[PDB]
């Protein structure tokens, strides 16, 4: 299978990338160095992860050492919710660039459709605990992203956690300049996303699947939660192919024409997660994995459920 797919800005995106959410700042530099050494060309980052400086240290070292060329890397980041105001977008992007030590991003995503009140707090709360919204709508934030493209700061722009109506809102924006190149959404056998994926792909929007392993390190994990990596049905499929369960879970979205971004700080797993290009899941395997859908979410953005733009009320 090809290592990259074509986006609608004319650029190629590596279908496998390294996730950084929850990667401790003390381990993430090594994690990214190892990833690049073992063949990863695509790194998924966010300002809200508060690790971008350390990730940047890794990228910069690998560039300086000429292990890789900048043009061979695909570096993605995301605009946090407290930055949706038009006057804050450029600055947010520039802070991310400075931390990553880059002069451009290959892809910059609106992290969530929900804008929040600007300030130091990433999740500003009222006295009663609800998130305080921004009055900036998704379409104006989109115009600000487009400006980032026209200023040379980012090669492509996209969205994340947009439901199909919100994607539709962007595609229908009056005077729309650039279409979203990507929608990055949670996807795995317990949330299969057939509808949203089909819609985006029908529009020429590439989908990136996050939490492909079910995010076993998520802070809110509970024992009664389903566990992909421990699912004996999935372990049986892996066993049949002489691969690991994680490898199956990574190959799964690839064969759906999705980009996938498993996260690890463990060097051995970083390497293991990358050799997915040497085997194929059967159509039967694929349909079987799809049959496991429970509509179960790792990231439900639970503090935002009353936000006018909360993505997950809608079926898809
Ligand atoms: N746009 C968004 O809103 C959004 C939301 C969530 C995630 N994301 C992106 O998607 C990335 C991946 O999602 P995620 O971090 O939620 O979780 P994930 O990639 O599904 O799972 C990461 C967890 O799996 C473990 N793991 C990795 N490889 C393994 C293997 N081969 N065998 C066993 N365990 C393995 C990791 O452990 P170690 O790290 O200890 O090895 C870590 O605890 C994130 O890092 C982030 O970049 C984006
Ligand atoms: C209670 C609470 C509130 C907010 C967070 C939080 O900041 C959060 C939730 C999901 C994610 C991953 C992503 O959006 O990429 N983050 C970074 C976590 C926990």
């Amino acid at each position: 299978m090809a290592s990259r797919l074509l986006l609608n800005n004319g650029a190629k995106m590596p279908i496998l990338g390294l996730g950084t959410w929850k990667s401790p700042p003390g381990q993430v530099t090594e994690a990214v160095k190892v990833a690049i050494d073992v063949g990863y060309r695509h790194i998924d980052c966010a300002h809200v992860y508060q690790n971008e400086n350390e990730v940047g240290v890794a990228i910069q070292e690998k560039l300086r050492e000429q292990v890789v060329k900048r043009e061979e890397l695909f570096i993605v980041s995301k605009l946090w919710c407290t930055y949706h105001e038009k006057g804050l977008v450029k600055g947010a992007c520039q802070k991310t660039l400075s931390d990553l030590k880059l002069d451009y991003l290959d892809l910059y995503l609106i992290h969530w459709p929900t804008g929040f009140k600007p300030g130091k707090e990433f999740f500003p709360l009222d006295e009663s605990g609800n998130v305080v919204p921004s009055d900036t709508n998704i379409l104006d934030t989109w115009a600000a992203m487009e400006e980032l493209v026209d200023e040379g700061l980012v090669k492509a722009i996209g969205i994340s956690n947009f439901n199909h109506l919100q994607v539709e809102m962007i595609l229908n924006k009056p005077g729309l300049k650039y279409k979203p190149a990507v929608n990055q959404i949670e996807c795995h056998p317990y949330l299969t996303q057939e509808k949203l994926i089909q819609y985006c792909q029908s529009k020429g929007i590439v989908v990136t699947a996050y939490s492909p392993l079910g995010s076993p390190d998520r802070p809110w994990a509970k024992p009664e939660d389903p566990s992909l990596l421990e699912d004996p049905r999935i372990k049986a499929i892996a066993a049949k192919h002489n691969k690991t369960t994680a490898q199956v879970l990574i190959r799964f979205p690839m064969q759906r024409n999705l980009v996938v971004i498993p996260k690890s700080v463990t060097p051995e797993r970083i390497a293991e997660n990358f050799k997915v290009f040497d085997f194929e899941l059967s159509s039967q395997d694929m349909t079987t994995l799809l049959s496991y859908n429970r509509n179960w979410r790792v990231c439900a953005l639970l503090s935002c459920t009353s936000h006018k733009d909360y993505p997950f009320h809608e079926e898809f």
